[PDB]
């Protein structure tokens, strides 16, 4: 049951449809996103995503403490929007 994933970037907005047990990286990769990825694995903060109009589920992460994902950043290499979401790309530099 993918939802709309509303991709926020300085080039645009797009919107790609990611699953509840998949990634936004992924669904936002494969449609030709182009975001900021570097591990796309789960360890990392260059795909944290700013949130503030959904929800998501990173449980994998190994990065984030509870600070950050309070801000909303959130790992898009490792999130699982079960439901329609608005992550704000292109904010990590928040972090270093
Ligand atoms: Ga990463």
């Amino acid at each position: 049951a993918s939802y709309t994933v509303k991709l926020i970037t300085p080039d645009g907005e797009s919107s790609i449809e990611c699953s509840d047990d998949t990634y936004i990286l992924d669904a936002a990769e494969e449609a030709g996103l182009d975001l900021p990825y570097s591990c796309r694995a789960g360890a990392c903060s260059t795909c944290a995503g700013k949130i503030t109009a959904g929800s998501v589920d990173q449980s994998d992460q190994s990065f984030l403490d509870d600070d950050q994902i309070e801000a909303g950043y959130v790992l898009t290499c490792v999130a699982y929007p079960t439901s329609d979401c608005t992550i704000e790309t292109h904010k990590e530099e928040d972090l270093y």
